[PDB]
């Protein structure tokens, strides 16, 4: 699933990587949206924060998209930012804006049908993936980012002063913390459960979920000493670590065998895990059926039945006590 | 995949219809071994109970296999009956003795290379499946059985007058509710892990699967009040329900999907696995190698990657108090 100098290949990628790693746009939509219109640290100008512009294009599934939408929730961005849902499955195309599925709304601005027409709407000879979460200019018909970890910190701050929720979830005093964090957190689990659950090799998975596990223990202690990953406050790591908890015990667990033990089982992560699900505005951005629908069914490489499991069992609203805990 | 009229049919099995409900031989191997040498309720006489006759052909890994095991260990027949070991691993020649697999011990007798050899040797003309376990008639060269239910039966009084240690597992007086017991279990339990782990569509995996978990729960509650399934008494239902679940949080939760809890969330289920397991003599039976190997490696057709995930954790040798609480 590429998008090479313009034209969709489907899964036909390809027949020997001839030089190699592509190419001048392998992220050419890396720009930010900003209070003034100014540039960001990569990417152009001017993206000047406004209503009635910008639109985000995710899955209910994909936990990177998934953030996105949580800091819409916090920052009560929702009357400047609107938004399309793709399709849970992702199969030879890539996303896509069939309708039909609930919660799925196709295109709902320019109706295309696939999230690489939208990519090409924007640079037709383009070459790279096509990705979800994007971040959309309706104004001028382009990508201003198709980079999760960015697009979160656009949304922090750019819209103070239009009369955004309060609230700064990287914090100068905490960005060397929240930033060490990022880094384990998203090799050993963010990414961890995907290496575990698409390993080739038998020792690659013992490799991979041993590492998982071994993260799980150490968060388990650091949450633990305060009621989040850096002390008493909400951060972006925080977030990023949840959007990977909150799809552990109904998918990585049984679908990218990291089975070991469910989240359910640690006093601190599952009590993290109910705390930030309690958040007003956070439960609906959490879809377990395009979150199940779309993993067990479009990783036929690795369940080629699409049989969705029953799934283990949990309940996300039992209250938990960490608000009074802490600290 | 079977034996048909005496050639080994890898996949193939064999000329869709033309034949014939497989078949002729279905006729199976349904002797009884015992204690005067009358034949039993099928079958033919002259399978007297006796030493250095009789021996036992299994897979560590089948839980119907692991029931004659157990009830030749608890019947202290070891003495009468030597075992051979096939090897965990069901390639495309199905079981086999290739002995390289700790615990994997060979054709200990005939050496022969595959299982389906010793259904040969006493049939040259056989068709049907070629299971495990196997009762082998070291004098006569042929099979007594291969059929679990009936095998476990002939151990529990066969031997009585050989010196079997006293224990009836299947008395009079609670014959018919072990009867009710093994039809309900067999059907939603020993047999639903598979109905759900080879469903092919959503709906019939949606269906065995919760017949799973409505049986667990049924069994929890019988499970609380007394020892064992029918009373304070240890029976074959017991020993039947116990060997699908000592498998189930190795490899059905993650390799059936059958998910949602582990056995070790019910507290007297659980309790009873720890029991039985921890009975003089029965813990050597379980080998929890040969049964991982077993399901993740040989069902290529549901496990591709054939990776063996590390394994909801249990401990089986913590203390119950089974013993006492009752009942
Ligand atoms: C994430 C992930 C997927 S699905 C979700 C995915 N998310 C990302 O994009 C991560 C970075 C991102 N740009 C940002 O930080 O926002 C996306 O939307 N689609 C992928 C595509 O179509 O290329 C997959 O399916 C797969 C399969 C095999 C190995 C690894 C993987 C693998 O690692
Ligand atoms: C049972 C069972 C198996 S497990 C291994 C099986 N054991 C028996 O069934 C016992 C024979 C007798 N009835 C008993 O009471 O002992 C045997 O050794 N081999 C099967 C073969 O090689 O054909 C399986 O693997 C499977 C797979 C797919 C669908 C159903 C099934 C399915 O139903």
């Amino acid at each position: 699933g590429q998008l090479i100098d313009g034209v969709w290949h489907d899964t036909w990628y390809d027949t020997k990587s001839t030089g190699g790693k592509f190419q001048r746009s392998a992220s050419a939509f890396r720009n930010w949206l900003t209070a003034d219109g100014a540039p960001g640290p990569t990417g152009t100008g001017g993206f000047i924060a406004e209503k009635d512009r910008y639109h985000l294009y995710v899955s209910l599934a994909c936990p990177w998209a998934h953030r996105t939408l949580i800091m819409r929730k916090l920052k009560g961005l929702e009357p400047f930012i609107s938004v399309s849902v793709v399709n849970p499955l992702m199969l030879e195309n890539g996303w896509t804006f069939d309708d039909s599925f609930p919660g799925a709304t196709g295109d709902t601005l320019y109706q295309n049908e696939f999230l690489y027409q939208l990519y090409l709407h924007a640079d037709p000879h383009y070459s790279g993936r096509v990705t979800v979460p994007v971040l959309w200019d309706k104004k001028n018909h382009t990508i201003v980012s198709n980079e999760s970890a960015e697009i979160i910190r656009m949304f922090n701050t750019a819209f103070d002063a239009l009369g955004a929720k309060a609230g700064d979830y990287y914090p100068p005093a905490l960005q060397t913390k929240i930033d060490e964090l990022n880094g384990w957190i998203y090799d050993t689990v963010n990414n961890g459960v995907y290496k575990a659950g698409f390993a080739t090799s038998q020792e690659a998975y013992d490799e991979a979920v041993a590492k998982v596990f071994e993260s799980l223990a150490r968060l388990e202690q650091i949450l633990g000493q305060h009621r989040y990953l850096t002390g008493n406050q909400l951060t972006e790591a925080d977030i990023r670590l949840w959007t990977t908890l909150v799809r552990f015990d109904p998918v990585y667990v049984t679908h990218f065998k990291c089975d070991k033990h469910r989240i359910s089982d640690y006093l601190n992560l599952y009590g993290f895990l109910r705390d930030i699900y309690q958040m007003p505005g956070i439960a609906e951005t959490v879809n377990f059926d395009h979150i199940r629908n779309h993993y067990f069914r479009s990783h036929k490489t690795i369940n080629p039945t699409g049989i969705i499991s029953i799934g283990p069992w949990q309940d996300l609203d039992e209250p938990h006590g960490r608000d009074v805990r802490f600290g």
